[PDB]
């Protein structure tokens, strides 16, 4: 099968994926030359997920920051999803900036993440896998080159009925699903996740960007279940003011606020964005869209990685 073309119009190119969440490739539409990301998944697999992820992109189609889904089908023993190709993740740019983002970069990146997560909630979905690895910027020279995007909805769940807007019932004793570094306290306790838990996870990412690390990283334990327990115990023990030591206090006020939200309550997204925006007014900075990674390699941007 020389010159492998999947989905009729998509030329398989360069591998950029992992071995756990299906291998991901670069691609080129052979009709118009637009780049795409092509994600493979074994057909007869123990965890089928790529079909519902295709329907999540179609559900969120038209949202600023959600890539377009172009094709989904079966080819051989693989399910194939084709979406827009995007740039590095905020975790990638984090590593390239010395594993520390400036206050101005964190604020501007935060208000775009709150808008993305809000748009997800608007369509009756909760993300439940908030992490900097899944927030991607655009490609070079594009109009949305430095805008934040959201991908990978394998953990997305419907939290309310699309017709009546009846919130999902609250339950407990759930299996811990997610990355323990950012998941909310309620997720450590096995509680059903809702809109408030996507925002508390964002607050953990904000302190992660500002400090360079979280005090519950590098925690050791004999098993993984007890390691998730130690991390969750440090999160309740550490007040938001302690996390915010030396930082603008609006980030601690944000984390405490989203931790106090009722289970089924609609969070004040715009009030949170205005809260993080007042940081720039307190520091005499403008929200002009200038980011730290835009100064890499001599005011040039990232390269070769
Ligand atoms: F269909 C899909 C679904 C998800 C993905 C995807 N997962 N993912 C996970 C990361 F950690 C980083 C990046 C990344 C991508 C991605 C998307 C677009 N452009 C480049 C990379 C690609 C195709
Ligand atoms: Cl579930
Ligand atoms: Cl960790
Ligand atoms: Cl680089």
């Amino acid at each position: 099968n020389n010159s492998s073309v999947v989905g009729l119009h998509y030329k398989i190119g360069k591998k950029i994926g992992e071995g756990s969440f299906g291998v991901i490739f670069e691609g080129t539409n052979i009709i118009n030359g637009v780049p795409v990301a092509i994600k493979f998944e074994p057909r007869k697999t123990e965890a089928p997920q790529l079909r519902d992820e295709y329907r999540t992109y179609k559900h969120l189609q038209g949202c600023d920051g959600i890539p377009n889904a172009y094709y989904f089908g079966q080819e051989g023993l693989h399910n194939i999803l084709v979406i827009d190709l995007l740039g590095p993740s905020l975790e990638d740019l984090f590593d390239w900036c010395g594993r520390r983002f400036s206050v101005k970069t964190v604020v501007q990146v935060a208000i775009q993440m709150l808008t993305l997560v809000e748009e997800v909630h608007r369509h009756d979905l909760i993300y439940r896998d908030i992490k900097p690895d899944n927030f991607l910027i655009g490609r070079r020279g594009a109009t949305d080159e430095n805008n934040v995007h959201l991908i990978d909805f394998g953990m997305a769940k419907q939290y309310r009925d699309p017709r009546t807007k009846q919130h999902i019932p609250y339950r407990e004793k759930k299996s811990l699903s997610g990355t323990a570094r950012y998941m909310s306290i309620n997720t450590h306790l096995g509680r059903e996740q809702s809109r408030r838990d996507d925002l508390e996870a964002l607050g953990h990412v904000f302190f992660y960007f500002l400090r360079g690390q979280l005090p519950w990283q590098g925690l050791k334990a004999p098993t993984n279940k007890q390691k998730y327990e130690k991390i969750g115990d440090k999160k309740r023990t550490t007040p938001a003011v302690t996390l915010c030591d030396g930082l603008p206090q609006q980030f601690a006020e944000y984390l405490d606020s989203v931790r106090s939200l009722p289970f089924d309550a609609e969070p004040p997204y715009e009030e949170y964005r205005m809260l993080l925006l007042s940081v720039l007014d307190d520091l005499g900075q403008a929200c002009d869209g200038d980011m730290d990674w835009m100064h890499l390699n001599g005011g040039r941007g990232w390269d070769a990685t």
